[PDB]
Protein backbone atom coordinates (compact mmCIF):
# COMPACT_ATOMS: atom_id res chain seq x y z
CA UNK A 1 0.00 0.00 0.00
CA UNK A 2 1.10 3.63 -1.07
CA UNK A 3 0.34 7.08 -0.20
CA UNK A 4 -0.27 7.68 -3.62
CA UNK A 5 -3.42 4.94 -3.06
CA UNK A 6 -4.34 6.09 -0.42
CA UNK A 7 -4.60 9.41 -1.61
CA UNK A 8 -6.45 8.41 -4.22
CA UNK A 9 -9.15 7.21 -2.66
CA UNK A 10 -9.12 9.64 -0.53
CA UNK A 11 -9.79 12.02 -4.03
CA UNK A 12 -12.67 9.80 -4.44
CA UNK A 13 -14.29 9.72 -0.69
CA UNK A 14 -13.96 13.76 -1.05
CA UNK A 15 -15.81 13.32 -4.22
CA UNK A 16 -18.89 11.60 -2.81
CA UNK A 17 -18.59 13.40 0.85
CA UNK A 18 -19.86 17.17 -0.75
CA UNK A 19 -19.88 18.84 3.22
CA UNK A 20 -16.76 17.29 4.07
CA UNK A 21 -18.42 16.01 7.40
CA UNK A 22 -16.09 12.85 7.19
CA UNK A 23 -19.73 10.27 5.75
CA UNK A 24 -21.24 9.51 2.43
CA UNK A 25 -24.97 10.21 2.90
CA UNK A 26 -27.54 8.91 0.18
CA UNK A 27 -27.95 12.45 -0.75
CA UNK A 28 -24.43 13.03 -1.72
CA UNK A 29 -24.35 9.83 -3.19
CA UNK A 30 -27.55 11.06 -5.06
CA UNK A 31 -26.35 13.89 -6.45
CA UNK A 32 -22.96 12.54 -7.70
CA UNK A 33 -24.77 9.88 -9.49
CA UNK A 34 -26.88 12.13 -11.32
CA UNK A 35 -23.97 14.18 -12.46
CA UNK A 36 -22.76 11.21 -14.30
CA UNK A 37 -26.08 10.46 -16.04
CA UNK A 38 -27.81 8.25 -13.28
CA UNK A 39 -31.25 8.28 -11.60
CA UNK A 40 -31.03 6.43 -8.70
CA UNK A 41 -34.33 6.57 -6.71
CA UNK A 42 -34.25 6.53 -2.63
CA UNK A 43 -35.01 2.78 -2.04
CA UNK A 44 -31.61 2.05 -4.69
CA UNK A 45 -29.70 4.68 -2.56
CA UNK A 46 -30.50 3.03 0.61
CA UNK A 47 -29.57 -0.42 -0.41
CA UNK A 48 -26.48 0.45 -2.32
CA UNK A 49 -25.40 2.17 0.83
CA UNK A 50 -26.99 -0.80 3.53
CA UNK A 51 -24.44 -3.24 1.26
CA UNK A 52 -21.68 -1.34 2.33
CA UNK A 53 -22.21 -0.25 5.67
CA UNK A 54 -21.08 -1.93 7.64
CA UNK A 55 -22.80 -0.40 10.82
CA UNK A 56 -26.16 0.22 10.70
CA UNK A 57 -25.76 4.10 11.24
CA UNK A 58 -26.71 4.74 7.18
CA UNK A 59 -23.72 6.29 6.21
CA UNK A 60 -20.52 5.47 4.46
CA UNK A 61 -17.38 6.18 6.51
CA UNK A 62 -13.48 6.13 5.06
CA UNK A 63 -12.92 2.31 6.22
CA UNK A 64 -16.54 1.19 4.62
CA UNK A 65 -15.73 3.00 1.38
CA UNK A 66 -12.06 1.40 1.41
CA UNK A 67 -14.15 -2.01 2.49
CA UNK A 68 -16.70 -1.35 -0.79
CA UNK A 69 -13.55 -0.94 -3.07
CA UNK A 70 -11.91 -3.92 -1.78
CA UNK A 71 -15.28 -6.30 -2.73
CA UNK A 72 -15.44 -4.66 -5.67
CA UNK A 73 -11.80 -5.49 -6.91
CA UNK A 74 -12.43 -9.00 -5.94
CA UNK A 75 -15.89 -9.17 -7.59
CA UNK A 76 -15.45 -8.87 -11.46
CA UNK A 77 -19.39 -8.01 -11.70
CA UNK A 78 -19.48 -4.10 -12.36
CA UNK A 79 -18.14 -4.10 -15.71
CA UNK A 80 -21.38 -2.03 -16.62
CA UNK A 81 -21.21 0.73 -14.14
CA UNK A 82 -17.84 2.00 -15.48
CA UNK A 83 -18.71 1.43 -18.43
CA UNK A 84 -21.52 3.90 -17.87
CA UNK A 85 -18.90 6.17 -16.04
CA UNK A 86 -17.18 6.13 -19.06
CA UNK A 87 -19.57 7.43 -21.15
CA UNK A 88 -20.04 10.50 -18.88
CA UNK A 89 -16.34 11.36 -19.03
CA UNK A 90 -16.19 11.06 -22.95
CA UNK A 91 -18.35 13.58 -24.09
CA UNK A 92 -17.68 13.38 -27.29
CA UNK A 93 -17.97 9.76 -27.50
CA UNK A 94 -15.00 9.16 -29.80
CA UNK A 95 -13.16 6.46 -27.23
CA UNK A 96 -11.05 8.96 -25.37
CA UNK A 97 -11.01 10.89 -22.48
CA UNK A 98 -9.17 13.89 -23.50
CA UNK A 99 -8.10 16.86 -20.65
CA UNK A 100 -10.59 19.01 -21.41
CA UNK A 101 -13.58 16.17 -21.07
CA UNK A 102 -12.31 15.63 -17.76
CA UNK A 103 -11.65 18.89 -16.74
CA UNK A 104 -15.27 19.55 -17.89
CA UNK A 105 -16.28 16.84 -15.57
CA UNK A 106 -14.27 17.56 -12.99
CA UNK A 107 -15.94 21.14 -12.91
CA UNK A 108 -19.31 19.25 -13.14
CA UNK A 109 -18.88 17.67 -9.87
CA UNK A 110 -18.62 20.48 -7.92
CA UNK A 111 -14.37 20.23 -8.21
CA UNK A 112 -12.08 23.32 -8.40
CA UNK A 113 -9.20 21.67 -10.01
CA UNK A 114 -5.94 23.13 -11.04
CA UNK A 115 -5.21 22.61 -14.82
CA UNK A 116 -1.75 20.83 -13.46
CA UNK A 117 -3.97 18.63 -11.33
CA UNK A 118 -6.32 17.38 -14.55
CA UNK A 119 -3.11 17.12 -16.68
CA UNK A 120 -1.85 14.90 -13.63
CA UNK A 121 -5.00 12.75 -13.36
CA UNK A 122 -4.68 12.01 -17.42
CA UNK A 123 -0.92 11.45 -17.58
CA UNK A 124 -1.39 9.22 -14.39
CA UNK A 125 -3.99 6.89 -16.07
CA UNK A 126 -2.54 7.08 -19.65
CA UNK A 127 -0.75 4.10 -20.20
CA UNK A 128 -0.23 4.03 -24.31
CA UNK A 129 1.09 7.92 -23.84
CA UNK A 130 -1.70 9.10 -26.33
CA UNK A 131 -2.01 12.04 -23.90
CA UNK A 132 -6.00 10.29 -23.44
CA UNK A 133 -7.91 7.85 -21.55
CA UNK A 134 -9.19 5.20 -23.63
CA UNK A 135 -11.76 2.94 -22.47
CA UNK A 136 -9.23 0.47 -21.62
CA UNK A 137 -6.81 2.39 -19.32
CA UNK A 138 -10.02 3.81 -17.88
CA UNK A 139 -10.82 0.17 -16.76
CA UNK A 140 -6.94 0.02 -15.26
CA UNK A 141 -7.65 3.10 -13.61
CA UNK A 142 -11.01 2.37 -11.78
CA UNK A 143 -10.23 -1.35 -10.64
CA UNK A 144 -5.67 -0.86 -9.96
CL1 LIG B 1 -6.02 0.74 -5.02
C1 LIG B 1 -7.11 1.80 -5.88
C2 LIG B 1 -6.97 3.17 -5.75
C3 LIG B 1 -7.86 4.00 -6.41
C4 LIG B 1 -8.87 3.48 -7.21
C5 LIG B 1 -9.78 4.40 -8.02
C6 LIG B 1 -11.20 4.53 -7.50
C7 LIG B 1 -12.26 4.67 -8.38
C8 LIG B 1 -13.56 4.85 -7.92
C9 LIG B 1 -13.79 4.89 -6.57
CL2 LIG B 1 -15.41 5.17 -5.99
C10 LIG B 1 -12.76 4.73 -5.66
C11 LIG B 1 -11.47 4.55 -6.13
N1 LIG B 1 -9.13 5.74 -8.27
C12 LIG B 1 -8.11 5.96 -9.17
C13 LIG B 1 -7.88 7.29 -9.19
N2 LIG B 1 -8.77 7.87 -8.31
C14 LIG B 1 -9.04 9.31 -8.22
C15 LIG B 1 -9.92 9.47 -9.46
O1 LIG B 1 -9.58 10.67 -10.14
C16 LIG B 1 -8.61 10.45 -11.15
C17 LIG B 1 -9.09 10.18 -12.55
C18 LIG B 1 -8.12 9.83 -13.48
C19 LIG B 1 -8.40 9.70 -14.83
C20 LIG B 1 -9.68 9.90 -15.26
CL3 LIG B 1 -10.01 9.83 -16.97
C21 LIG B 1 -10.70 10.21 -14.38
C22 LIG B 1 -10.39 10.35 -13.04
CL4 LIG B 1 -11.68 10.80 -11.96
C23 LIG B 1 -11.39 9.17 -9.27
C24 LIG B 1 -11.93 8.09 -9.96
C25 LIG B 1 -13.27 7.76 -9.86
C26 LIG B 1 -14.07 8.50 -9.04
CL5 LIG B 1 -15.76 8.11 -8.95
C27 LIG B 1 -13.59 9.56 -8.32
C28 LIG B 1 -12.26 9.91 -8.47
CL6 LIG B 1 -11.72 11.37 -7.69
C29 LIG B 1 -9.48 6.91 -7.74
C30 LIG B 1 -8.99 2.10 -7.31
C31 LIG B 1 -8.12 1.26 -6.65
CL1 LIG C 1 -18.16 6.76 -11.00
C1 LIG C 1 -18.21 5.09 -10.53
C2 LIG C 1 -17.96 4.75 -9.23
C3 LIG C 1 -17.89 3.42 -8.88
C4 LIG C 1 -18.06 2.42 -9.82
C5 LIG C 1 -18.09 0.95 -9.41
C6 LIG C 1 -16.74 0.25 -9.48
C7 LIG C 1 -16.69 -1.13 -9.52
C8 LIG C 1 -15.50 -1.81 -9.35
C9 LIG C 1 -14.35 -1.09 -9.13
CL2 LIG C 1 -12.91 -1.93 -8.59
C10 LIG C 1 -14.35 0.29 -9.16
C11 LIG C 1 -15.55 0.95 -9.34
N1 LIG C 1 -18.71 0.83 -8.04
C12 LIG C 1 -18.10 0.82 -6.80
C13 LIG C 1 -19.09 0.86 -5.89
N2 LIG C 1 -20.28 0.87 -6.57
C14 LIG C 1 -21.62 0.92 -5.98
C15 LIG C 1 -22.16 2.34 -5.99
O1 LIG C 1 -22.04 2.79 -7.35
C16 LIG C 1 -23.01 3.76 -7.72
C17 LIG C 1 -22.73 4.24 -9.12
C18 LIG C 1 -23.21 3.54 -10.22
C19 LIG C 1 -22.95 3.95 -11.51
C20 LIG C 1 -22.20 5.08 -11.72
CL3 LIG C 1 -21.98 5.68 -13.33
C21 LIG C 1 -21.70 5.81 -10.66
C22 LIG C 1 -21.97 5.38 -9.38
CL4 LIG C 1 -21.31 6.30 -8.06
C23 LIG C 1 -21.41 3.23 -5.04
C24 LIG C 1 -20.43 4.11 -5.50
C25 LIG C 1 -19.79 5.00 -4.67
C26 LIG C 1 -20.13 5.02 -3.34
CL5 LIG C 1 -19.40 6.21 -2.29
C27 LIG C 1 -21.07 4.15 -2.82
C28 LIG C 1 -21.70 3.27 -3.67
CL6 LIG C 1 -22.89 2.21 -3.00
C29 LIG C 1 -20.02 0.83 -7.87
C30 LIG C 1 -18.32 2.79 -11.14
C31 LIG C 1 -18.40 4.12 -11.49
CA1 LIG D 1 -20.99 14.27 3.91
CA1 LIG E 1 -21.51 3.45 8.29
CA1 LIG F 1 -13.67 12.09 -26.04
CA1 LIG G 1 -3.89 6.71 -23.68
Amino acid sequence: LTEEQIAEFKEAFSLFDKDGDGTITTKELGTVMRSLGQNPTEAELQDMINEVDADGNGTIDFPEFLTMMARKMKDTDSEEEIREAFRVFDKDGNGYISAAELRHVMTNLGEKLTDEEVDEMIREADIDGDGQVNYEEFVQMMTA
